[PDB]
């Protein structure tokens, strides 16, 4: 069975996606759907065509709209900025279509509830686009987890650290500006490591941050104001009792993609870093006393997901795979008739945690974080 | 923009790596040297054939793959068989004057291989063998730092592939373990990788002195028995007065994909790791005093094919990444009517140098690496 | 000229130090003076008698009032359990002697403030045995940053995680009792990485903490545990820097994992005692195809390198970490100097756990008095 | 019980040395003996009286035959450059001492064997300074293997990686000139990683090497000729049919004291690194298949030499740990009537693995390797 996908924005992640309709199915088959690129929308004819060649799409579009209003199309998957993200997925959901959308799912709570209450009283899938949690190894971290491999869980300590813009002299961007981003690093990126802490821990209780601006205008490539936070530290009490901490930073020098955590658990203790994706760390109390430390797991066919993906540990994942396991689970629910993890509900939580946070470190005081 | 029909000869674990390739190249190199299209897959027999056309995203399929030599609109032909068929394959697909690329190792013997390079190097079509490691990015870069002279004169190399998938005695008799079908074991299927790197790397391999280890002398069909090295070491006198050695094994425990290098400079040094592939390790002898040492570099737009890759560092590159941008290379040259490296001239040189360490074995002495 | 040491306590720390002083000037030649193992008390006659055969001392004693009242010695050095390094310190400050006090400095600020005030107007040597900012790659560090090669420091992380005691029957010894202790993690390893951040980055304006207890009862039948075994700490530091600290006993795989990372405008570093040898640092300053962090292994080109071993990685353990103290310490006494931390730096450390203590308690930032 | 050292050579050795026997009661207690620093001797009266300040040892000589001489010594701890080692060492056997001598035992096999011919019948502890086998990590990648855990050994890496001459400006001290040293790199370094590989897999049957000088000449400390290796590589078969290699270099740029090495079992491997000498890394077979691969081991009480260490793992064991679990060991098998390995017997078998692999090297060919016996 054949779903018509209508992708909107070609850009870093149009192409990330498009790679993923494209490889999806040859990794894994028998496919739970087969994707078709049928329509790419972006901001002018021109950019939108160009997209078309380059990402293998059958159609072009300049306005979106376009896709919402065409029958023919199963799912919309929301590329843009920020800003665009609501508008977008509530037209989709009042046509009935099939959605993913990128994260933070919206620019506040506000506006991302707005676009959960759109969705979940209809029989439609809808996620939002967490893909480091398909990390294989991140994965295999829950298996363990859930078997009970490092018993009840104390601790848990999670980083984002980026570099790509700690020169001051690195130009203005949307990801710079309130109006369409909604924050900085927070929005960006330590939303990754959110749901990684809620994917493997648990929901958080309450949050007491702090949010620093470090280069507070950049060149627009003549200056212009950065009014969104660059770095984010906040401790984090668990809804199981848990205790943790999320750091997030564009201003890290050597440190490029560098989502980590650490999980101190009462029988054992887990380690990821992607940028070794590859490898899970993980160290076991019941190992015997003279041969007991973290082992290096590389997976491979033995692991999470390791059906559909290469014949041998090591042999390498990339962030494509990440990308091509989302549209696997996310088609599967479609085939299914079932729901996605992370859905507009774990969206939307996370924009409440966001929230709860920039609260926190404007009052400087702990912000319990509402539920749903 | 032109457009390029493929015939794939072969849909297991390379026709899964190859239609990635193929499917993928333009997005990540855009505008594209030129546009592949995925038009015939041959398989053993038209029910595989098929499924691996749905799989893959083949146009046509095909149980003879004369048929698609023998296809005047066919541009290029992708040989991914076992060892077994390289040579008959290419040849024909030669003298019909088509493009091709050819999985490694080249064919079975030195003389197989001489067969297949004759056939090539008189025609005006681009030839390739797929050694896709040294298209890691961090291997383009270690590339570029030697050439420029970063790391000053090479006075020595280490090379691994150490594997462990067959290091279970149970695990069966595969073609890869058979002489007929492989040529070789261990020294074939994996040594040749680290052999095109020191001669990528390093240069022109002048004489070897070997050992051929054999672990696991029969093994479960689907008993019979094992023909093959599982383990190969070698030492080289390179023809530029560089030496090394080159050790490749079925049977280290631990290590999965574990393909090293390790080269000594007379101002610096370089490590490299593909079960850490997104890092190379470089030493430079200039640094000051109180802060000397290996830098550990993450591959991004910075470096060799950084433009057709990520957007930033550490995003992470896998096994696909290297099929893309072997794949881009071999269509830039058709495209512009030149040639690409590794060609069968480098393919026929390292089974050359596979025969030499053979002869070195049994010998128990060094052997004079023939030159094509 | 020799200089008569007088140590109090013959366990770990007794072990430790005593190696200091047998080796000190075999590593550091010319020495800035040569330690005498004079004096060594314990508990009772019969540990000190095997403490002084076993660490070369002239004499032992049960009593470590008559160390302080024996006028040969030069230098007291309290290596006893937190409840008796108030009394001794300030009996030995009232005799004229120069002191090393194991941390944490006293149980609480106040017993502490009763140490600083002991010290603070007399121009002898006094030092609190902080000795992981010695490791030659955290002076590394120090040198780094004091010569602007990462700019200004926007951020800092450390840890100090273990887990010795990750074992719910592994038992109740005095380090887990408030009365001997004073406090769990956060005084026994939170107050090293506290150390580092005062050395690398600077003074702390104020903290926002988390204290746990995970393991709330030990076998001695069983006995209560009424410290801390993990503490997280948020840090805004008096330079506008921020940072954060986290240590903790219950840490499945994590030994002896003392860590920072530190965040410049122009670099970063990180540091992990486990690999102590090395130093990670990134200079931004790098050619753009060949940056990144690099492995800076310790050697004689770096602090400290010309009294250790004559090439990097011939191996940095605990003991050359002591080792750098006492001659740092011998060296303040023999030129009449101060030496860095003194007792006033080890105040500053218990005010900054008596701040995290009340932050965790009232779960709210607390300004952090300074001294 | 006092054992009264009478230590020749107060160079970098001398300073290890030193702190060996100053140290090694605090560690290990009750001591089998207590080491008594009494003489050391050094190449003239000034350089040996300040070397007794420094080291802390009672009396001072230019002679080392007054402590050959001197009938209260007990031990001679021989710490000069290679070209004394069997004049010393030969001396002190026939004078009835304990013999702790420093690597290469000799410069050659034939130097060698006359060490090793002056003490095998005499009721005497030999130990050559293979310190690095008693590296914790090291011990415990023998416990391992000796246990079965990794199964029968297949194959075998080593490496001693070093740069500190890479500069060809660096001088042509006595570790250049064959005449004082006998070999280079192969000598220097090699030997310590020979010495795992008989230690850890078991002895040599055949070797087959190369050997090359990057850097011909250096300033004299006006320049002089190296006339020694500064680079060895050498195939390896085992007694046991294993089979390895062995790569040692002064001319590696980023490596420091890259002392490794890397086992393939049947039924796992060990990976280590002295530069991280704290690790041992060990992949088991038997690990469940979703969880399987190296785990990264800290030394500490629960390994070998654990209960003479630090309390906790990763404390951290620098070079002086393993000159200290060294001279725990000698003193213990003096005090015990016994032997240690690795001894002179040890130390002659790698002067012969030396010697074949410089004979393998010249005639480019596979030279069996002479057992002592022989
Ligand atoms: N899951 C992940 O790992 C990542 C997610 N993101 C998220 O993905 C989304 C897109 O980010 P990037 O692709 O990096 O941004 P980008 O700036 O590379 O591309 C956004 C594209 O949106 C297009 N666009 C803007 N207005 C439009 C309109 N009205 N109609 C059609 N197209 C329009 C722009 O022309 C541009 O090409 C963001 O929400 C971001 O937060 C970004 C990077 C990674
Ligand atoms: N560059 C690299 O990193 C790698 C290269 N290789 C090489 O790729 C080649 C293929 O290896 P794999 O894909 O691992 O083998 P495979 O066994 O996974 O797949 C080979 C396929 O060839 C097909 N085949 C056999 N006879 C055929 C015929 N007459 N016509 C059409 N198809 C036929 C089989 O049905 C099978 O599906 C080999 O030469 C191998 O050495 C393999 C793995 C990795
Ligand atoms: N890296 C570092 O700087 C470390 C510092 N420490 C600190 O060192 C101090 C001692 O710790 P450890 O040596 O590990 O404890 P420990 O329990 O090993 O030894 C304390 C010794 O003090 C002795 N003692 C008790 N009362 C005494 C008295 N009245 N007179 C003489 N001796 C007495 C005991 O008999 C015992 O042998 C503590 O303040 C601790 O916080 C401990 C470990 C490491
Ligand atoms: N086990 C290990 O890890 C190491 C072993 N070694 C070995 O230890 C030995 C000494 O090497 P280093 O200490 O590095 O050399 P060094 O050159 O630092 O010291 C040698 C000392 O021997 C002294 N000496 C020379 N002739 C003498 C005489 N007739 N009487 C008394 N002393 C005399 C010299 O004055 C010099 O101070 C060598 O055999 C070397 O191979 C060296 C370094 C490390």
């Amino acid at each position: 069975q054949n779903l018509n996908v209508g992708l909107i924005g070609g850009g870093f992640m149009g192409k990330a996606h498009s790679l993923a309709y494209a490889a999806m199915p040859m990794f894994f088959w028998p496919a739970p759907a087969l994707p078709v690129r049928k329509v790419i929308a972006e901001a002018n004819p021109e950019l939108a065509a160009e997209a078309a060649r380059r990402f293998g799409f059958e159609n072009s579009t300049s306005d979106w709209r376009s896709i919402i209003d065409d029958p023919d199309i199963h799912v919309v998957d929301i590329a843009t900025p920020n800003h665009l993200h609501a508008e977008i997925a509530i037209a989709a959901a009042e046509a009935g279509k099939h959605i993913i959308c990128e994260k933070p799912l919206a620019r506040t709570g506000e506006e991302s509830k707005a676009m959960y209450d759109a969705v979940k009283d209809k029989n439609i899938v809808h996620m939002v686009a967490f893909n480091y949690r398909r990390t294989p190894a991140v994965a295999l971290a829950k298996k363990y987890i859930e078997e009970g491999a490092i018993g009840r869980i104390l601790s848990f300590r999670g980083t984002y650290l980026q570099d790509w813009s700690a020169d001051p002299n690195s130009p203005l961007s949307w990801r710079f500006q309130k109006s369409i981003a909604g924050s900085g690093a927070l929005g960006d990126i330590a939303t990754h490591v959110i749901d990684m802490a809620r994917y493997l821990v648990g929901e958080f209780s309450a949050v007491n941050a702090v949010l620093s601006t470090w280069i507070p205008e950049r060149p627009l490539q003549p200056k212009g104001p950065v009014d969104v936070d660059d770095e984010v530290m906040t401790m984090i009490r668990f809804a199981n009792g848990a205790v943790g901490s999320v750091e997030a930073t564009r201003n890290a020098h050597g440190r490029n993609n560098y989502i980590t955590f650490e999980i101190h658990g009462t029988e054992g203790s887990i380690v990821f870093n992607y940028e070794r994706r590859d490898e899970l760390q993980v160290a076991f109390a019941s190992d015997q006393a003279d041969r007991r430390g973290f082992r290096t797991v590389y997976t491979g066919p033995a692991h999470p997901y390791g059906e559909g993906l290469w014949p041998i540990p090591a042999l390498g994942i990339g962030y494509g795979e990440t990308k091509i396991i989302e549209a696997h689970d996310f088609f599967k629910a479609i085939a299914e008739g079932g729901s996605v993890s992370p859905s507009f509900a774990d969206g939307y939580q996370v924009a409440l945690i966001d929230d709860a946070i920039v609260e926190s470190a404007a009052k400087e005081s702990w912000v319990d974080v509402p539920q749903i």
